């Protein structure tokens, strides 16, 4: 699945849309980066552009003039064609075949961007620019319009009003269409066949890393190159720390295991964390502390809808957590009162959801405390966990214990649909799939 051409041009319409007239929305591509003197990064493109763009190249801006309420048209500067650039590095659009690739008005060299830009903002009233994004951005739209300030003798005038688009792009990134939905839900289901892969290929001896490699070859496997965060793989008192990537450690019999790993899929972000028995057999007490979170998600997972919030489902899953810690010995008072002084913080020390998109952690507005009602369209990570340090002050066989079991939703009209469920949770699943995969 993916961004047909004809929702790009929808996309830019509806900013355009939100546009006043008279003004340019400015959108700039991301930087090349270094990862060791002259070699680069995988590139990846910057969120915002690509959602108007498609287009995975360097030193592109793409700019939208709005004349009225029905004229407009776009200028996008890219990287001229070159052979000698294009035998050593890969093949570029380049100005010709721009404008119906890319379905824009007029394609204009980026070499040429600081001779170009100040024509198409002269005149103008606004200009939304995302100031501070990146450096290189800052300095092209800071002379464009110094050139117009300075400029009146030549009869020239600067825009005296800027405008950051970013809360209007984002706020337009937080609902996702029908496309998108279904470009995420194949995001899910490699993600989940990646976690999948992982349970099956788990063995004690085998080390950390080996399950990264497992779970990034799956996800490439179905043409997904890039997973859109750093894998975590940390089992045993690894798994207390929240984003554990090194993955150096040797995977033993009797720990646990959580994967928090999640596929890069036509850029959108697939968010999956599972833990389980590296032996594939649950103890009593690892089961004591998965129940917990596992109810904690299942609730959230029948509450999620339109009409609550993050804020009003975390409430529900603070009380699951509190009963069942005091339940255990774990936490020792009374429910509510326990509730009441946020006693499940030095456990649950992170948010229930966060938004997903283009970004594993997406734009858009969560509101304060997270209490924005939920709507159709917002796509967002259902993630509980509970994490007993190694030297907790609780009885010693929930010490070192780190559970996480996260799922991608959708808000639908009536409820939500879950994207990864496709790989199981529930302790029976888990072993009986464990145990199925270690006969072969
Ligand atoms: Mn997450
Ligand atoms: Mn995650």
């Amino acid at each position: 699945s993916e961004i047909s051409r004809q929702e790009f041009q929808r996309r830019r319409q509806a900013l355009v849309e939100q546009m006043q007239p008279g003004s340019a929305a400015l959108i700039f591509a991301a930087p090349e980066v270094t990862r060791s003197a002259d070699s680069e990064y995988p590139y990846r493109q910057n969120s915002d552009f690509w959602y108007f763009t498609g287009f995975n190249e360097p030193e592109a801006v793409l700019v939208l003039i709005k004349s009225d309420d029905t004229h407009n048209h776009s200028v996008l500067f890219n990287r001229v064609r070159d052979l000698t650039a294009e035998i050593w590095y890969g093949r570029r659009l380049g100005q010709d075949a721009a404008p119906e690739k890319l379905g824009v008005d007029r394609a204009l060299a980026f070499s040429e961007i600081n001779q170009q830009l100040y024509q198409l903002l002269n005149g103008l009233d606004v200009v939304y620019h995302a100031q501070g994004e990146y450096a290189y951005a800052d300095v092209i739209v800071n002379s464009a319009l110094e050139k117009l300030r300075k400029g009146s003798r030549q009869n020239l005038t600067a825009p005296a009003t800027m405008i950051d688009w970013r809360p209007v792009v984002h706020e337009m990134r937080l609902f996702k269409s029908p496309e998108e939905i279904a470009v995420l839900r194949r995001a899910g289901e490699i993600t989940a066949m990646a976690h999948t892969r992982a349970m099956e290929k788990c063995r004690p001896g085998m080390f950390e890393y080996h399950l990264e490699g497992e779970i990034h070859h799956e996800f490439n496997r179905h043409g997904a190159r890039y997973p859109s965060y750093n894998t975590i793989v940390g089992s045993g008192e690894n798994g207390c720390i929240l984003h554990y990537t090194e993955n150096e450690c040797e995977m033993r019999d009797g720990d646990l295991v959580l994967i928090d790993a999640g596929c890069e899929y036509k850029g959108y972000a697939g968010d999956i964390t599972r833990t389980f028995p590296v032996n594939g057999k649950f103890t009593q007490a690892q089961r004591e502390i998965y129940d917990i979170v596992l109810e904690s998600l299942e609730t959230s997972l029948r509450l999620y809808r339109p009409g609550t919030s993050i804020l009003e489902v975390t409430g529900e899953v603070v009380r699951i957590m509190v009963s069942g810690l005091v339940k255990l010995g774990i936490l020792k008072g009374d429910v509510d009162e326990l509730i009441a002084q946020n006693a499940h913080r030095p456990f649950f020390m992170h948010g229930l959801s966060h938004w997903l998109g283009l970004d594993v952690h997406d734009v858009g507005v969560y509101g304060q405390d997270r209490s924005r009602i939920l709507e159709p369209g917002m796509v967002l990570t259902v993630e509980p966990g509970l994490y007993i340090a190694p030297d907790a002050e609780v009885p010693e066989q929930y010490r070192g214990i780190g559970i996480r079991i996260e799922d991608d939703i959708v808000i639908t009209e009536t409820g939500n649909e879950n994207l990864t469920a496709s790989v199981v949770k529930k302790p029976e699943e888990i072993e009986a799939l464990m145990v199925a995969a270690r006969k072969q």
